């Protein structure tokens, strides 16, 4: 009665394993992972069995593994006795009887190819699945992980890692069968006789029908999590209140996401992202430009709602041509209390140079406490088509070279500028740490109105629907010498598998 | 085989539970919570046993408890037969017969005075403590709560709720005697070093984790910060900066605190509240004058302000003590051309204040309620650049006041604490001339970090089990912000732990 497990290294849409009797990649720190969980064991004086079809025994060399015993399936290999450390078997089910006559087995593992995988799972042998999940597609495969049967759950989801510009994710799905201890009945009672009183209540956990992928509960590693989870949050706790649009929100205040850039680009999967556009943005924000027809003539339309003629009007900005949005992000960066005329002024030498100064910190002084660009300028709030909603961002150097950065974002649509957002300042970060010779670190954004425009809830449920998908690799093809020589065609975005666009509208 | 669970609700000190035959408070929540844990059962068809002493049978008026089985542990009770939902006992031993016979019982509750207390502890018949600790200690006692045994050990501190004033906890004490994830978790650790995020945020360890035994049971929100301790002592970078006193930083954290039900003070060391209301009423007011707070007995800008340290810092025409345009100035006069700490600026800058008030009750549900400080115009001039560097407001629906504050740099052992009530009480300030209530407090951190001289002085507060938090209140209602006065402060309810001596690096 001991524990039969599959492990196996599939891609992330096909789930393919193999072609022409080898692997479609090479992924060192995955072989390690191999060699980890089967080796993995309690008892000293047993070993664990690792059953492998004949063609993959052909594939690994047929040669052992330390410390294992390998249980070769085939009908045509002799069963020699002068090897102790691999056996061979007839067929899978014969094959499965290390549980009885042999007790000094103490695990089994099955990953011997297509063949020995679907005859495992359609006798269900199987109680758990170790998957790695490689993001690497357009490739030829002809060896292909079977589906996995519904009666498994995942329950656990790793980070994204990186191996040679390739992704890959670790899970574990356990077979679901039939059907401390005091403490929560003392908090759910402490909640009953206080309503609201009781700050848990204000942050209720999220039911499960809005939680995404509810099964993995204490393995939620993957950093995509940090995004979902919010959502979950806002559905359960979010307050309905009107706001300076017509359309109402559910929001909640003083929220938290988390994300690693050293091993992967927090582009959010469930969801195809428009990564150019928010690409274009960015640049055009460094350069300091606040004129929206040039993001515009990029086929960039996020800030045409906010910079019309009839938007404009409403807030009291007649005065001003179609698209120009005043002294925004991109002019607080590189004219910080600048005087502001039009968007057509030359403004080269006004104001402070906030980004210019940072990067020469970060460079000169990387252990300061005060590598901060803001955007919040009080003089300058009433001349903004729209005030800051990524208001303050800090940079740190750690002490191996990397680059982190914190955001606060007063106001947070979670549906369109979220997403955005975190992709924005992970290239933003990226960029400086380039510029500056550091790597990439860790995302913090801290978050005040965190909210759902009501109109986005069909579409963000839906979203809530899709488990996540390894994070793809963002890598720079060539090394620039100003931050705002940076260009589209400089980007690569590699193994990028996410799920269809969910279109949503914005709120005026 | 069945449970004994003490519930028992002692002051947080002396652990005094009753005075001339009653209790010494009256708390109505906690009643319902005795009401709530005793008639928590599982089988329909079975009751709760309720022990207590005569005198308290004789306190609550003699009178059966609902859905329970009271046990009165008496030798002159007469053990009658006609009332079934009360049975008296000669002595506790015999009384736990509930064990044995009488299948119709489901758990058992202790609960009945000082003497039953004592004799239950005493003969290792209790296996569960349900404690409720209460913030009254300058009052009479005759009745008191034993001593915990060292078997026991907390698995839960609630945090802290209000009742007239009174701040008071809920705790659990339990005497000692999935599964695979985490070990791929671990062998995934093994293969990348740091490479794993996990890695790079690794769990204290028990030597430097506040009180460990309360795993699952955190709610107190003074933990918020004490955890915060320990995630520097376990992953801290030792690392240079621009003083001489080295220390150990981690980057992007977070704390949150309830302040509708108690005031964020810190219980495990005495901090110096007046100092720090001090300081955000000198701000209010719009003063950079650091001889207003040193008249004023607070010399927490002293050094900071000194010549030698403006000289050093290349200030060196400045006056002892002018600071500069810092706090307060960017809060009342954002963009002003700042000249020295004795000019008139009334009138010029930006109010940021006096707007965020206007706008806090014109237009509550606005998003943007934003109190900066940062202005890289005038760093330059700054005698130190501002730490809370960016604060939001949020009004619920509910008609409560939550704070966010944004610190890039936090001296975790003496910024810290003052950080957090500093903007608890801003808050409460606002909330009360916008017609608030106090909502939530989160402090989102950049550079947080533990000086290398303070490390044994937080080690030592690390090993005190956090108490209630106090409550305080205004003694009057004020026309304008900056009309608060130290004398209309009034802090109930603060018993911490002694004073920790730390020195500030300059
Ligand atoms: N990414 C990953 O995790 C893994 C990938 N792979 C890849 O997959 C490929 C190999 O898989 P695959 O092509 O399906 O071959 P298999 O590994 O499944 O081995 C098949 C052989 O096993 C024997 N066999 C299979 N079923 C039975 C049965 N019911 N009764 C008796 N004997 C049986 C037969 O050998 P015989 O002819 O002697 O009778 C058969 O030819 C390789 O490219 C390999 O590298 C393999 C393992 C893991
Ligand atoms: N804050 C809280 O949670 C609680 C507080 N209290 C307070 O504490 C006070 C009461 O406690 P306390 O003064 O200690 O009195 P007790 O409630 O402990 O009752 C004592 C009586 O129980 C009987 N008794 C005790 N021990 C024995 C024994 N070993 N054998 C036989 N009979 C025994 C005796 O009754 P007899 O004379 O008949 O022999 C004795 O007089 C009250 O003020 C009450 O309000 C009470 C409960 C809870
Ligand atoms: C059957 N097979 C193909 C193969 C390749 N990648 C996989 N990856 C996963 N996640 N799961 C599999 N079953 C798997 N199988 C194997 C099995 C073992 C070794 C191997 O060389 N293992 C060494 C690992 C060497 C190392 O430390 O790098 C060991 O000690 O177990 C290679 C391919
Ligand atoms: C023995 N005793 C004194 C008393 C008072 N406060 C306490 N508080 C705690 N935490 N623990 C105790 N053992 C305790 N005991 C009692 C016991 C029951 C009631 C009582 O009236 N209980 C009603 C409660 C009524 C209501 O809901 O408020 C019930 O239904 O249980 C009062 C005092
Ligand atoms: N899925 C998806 C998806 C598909 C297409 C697009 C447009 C594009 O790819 O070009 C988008 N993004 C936006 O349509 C979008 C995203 C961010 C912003 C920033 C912004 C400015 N002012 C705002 N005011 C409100 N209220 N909220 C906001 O997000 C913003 C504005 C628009 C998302
Ligand atoms: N326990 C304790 C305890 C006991 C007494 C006092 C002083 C008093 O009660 O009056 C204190 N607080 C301070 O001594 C103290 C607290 C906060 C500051 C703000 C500050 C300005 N510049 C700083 N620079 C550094 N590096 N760090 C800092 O905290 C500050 C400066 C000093 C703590
Ligand atoms: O980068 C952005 N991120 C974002 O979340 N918004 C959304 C948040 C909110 O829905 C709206 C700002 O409206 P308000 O000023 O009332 O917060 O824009 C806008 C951006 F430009
Ligand atoms: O409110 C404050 N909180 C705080 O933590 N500091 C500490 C943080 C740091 O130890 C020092 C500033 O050093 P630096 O300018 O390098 O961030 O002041 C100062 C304040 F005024």
């Amino acid at each position: 009665e001991k524990n039969v497990s599959i492990v196996v290294a599939a891609s992330v849409l096909s789930s393919g394993i193999g072609i022409n009797g080898q692997l479609p990649w090479s992924i060192s720190e995955d072989l390690k992972f191999f060699s980890k969980i089967t080796n993995n064991k309690c008892d000293s004086n047993k070993k664990n069995a690792l059953i492998m079809g004949r063609k993959t025994w052909d594939s690994i060399g047929r040669r052992p593994l330390k410390n294992r015993i390998i249980v070769v399936i085939s009908s045509s290999l002799p069963q020699d006795e002068a090897d102790p450390n691999v056996v061979v078997f007839r067929n899978l089910e014969d094959s499965i009887e290390n549980l009885m006559n042999d007790d000094s087995i103490e695990n089994i593992f099955v990953c011997g190819g297509e063949s020995i995988y679907r005859d495992a799972l359609k006798d269900n042998f199987v109680d758990r699945i170790y998957l790695t999940r490689v993001a690497l597609e357009d490739i030829e495969f002809d060896t292909y992980f079977p589906e996995i049967p519904e009666t498994f759950l995942p329950v656990y989801m790793s980070q994204t890692f990186c191996t040679k510009n390739i992704s890959y994710d670790f899970m574990i799905f356990e077979k679901q069968e039939k059907k401390l201890k005091s403490i929560d009945d003392t908090v759910d009672l402490l909640g009953e006789i206080f309503g609201i009183r009781k700050m848990g209540n204000r942050h209720k956990f999220p039911k499960e029908e809005i939680y995404n992928t509810p099964s993995i509960r204490f393995g939620r590693e993957h950093y995509e999590f940090q995004y979902l989870d919010l959502l979950s949050r806002v559905l359960e706790n979010g307050a309905y209140r009107e706001n300076r649009t017509g359309i109402s929100t559910y929001s909640i205040f003083g929220q938290m996401m988390r994300f690693d850039m050293r091993e992967s680009f927090p582009l959010l999967t469930t969801k195809k992202v428009a990564i150019r556009s928010i690409f274009e943005e960015l640049i055009w924000f460094i350069k300091g430009d606040t004129n929206g027809n040039h993001l515009i003539e990029k086929k960039v339309y996020i800030w045409s709602g906010n910079g019309s003629k009839e938007y404009l009007e409403r807030i009291g900005l007649g005065h001003r041509e179609e698209n120009d949005l005043g002294p925004i992000y991109g002019f607080q960066w590189r004219h910080y209390n600048g005087e502001y005329k039009t968007m057509h002024d030359d403004y080269t030498g006004v104001g402070v140079d906030q980004l210019a100064k940072l990067i020469e910190t970060l460079k000169n002084n990387p252990k300061d406490r005060r590598h901060i660009l803001t955007a919040w300028n009080p003089s300058a709030l009433s001349q903004m088509a729209l005030p800051p909603c990524h208001v303050l961002s800090q940079y740190y150097v750690t002490n191996d070279n990397c680059l982190s950065c914190n955001l606060y974002q007063r106001s947070c649509d979670l549906g369109l500028g979220s997403p955005f957002n975190i992709a924005s300042y992970a290239i933003l970060t990226m960029m400086l740490a380039q510029v500056c010779g550091y790597e990439p670190g860790e995302l913090a954004i801290f978050i005040g109105d965190a909210h759902i425009y009501e109109n986005h809830l069909t579409q963000l449920k839906e979203q809530l629907s899709r488990t996540p998908r390894p994070f793809p690799q963002l890598k720079f093809k060539r090394k620039v010498e100003n931050i705002e020589d940076f260009k589209w065609e400089d980007i690569e975005l590699i193994g990028y598998y996410p799920y269809p666009t969910i279109k949503m509208d914005m709120a005026v």
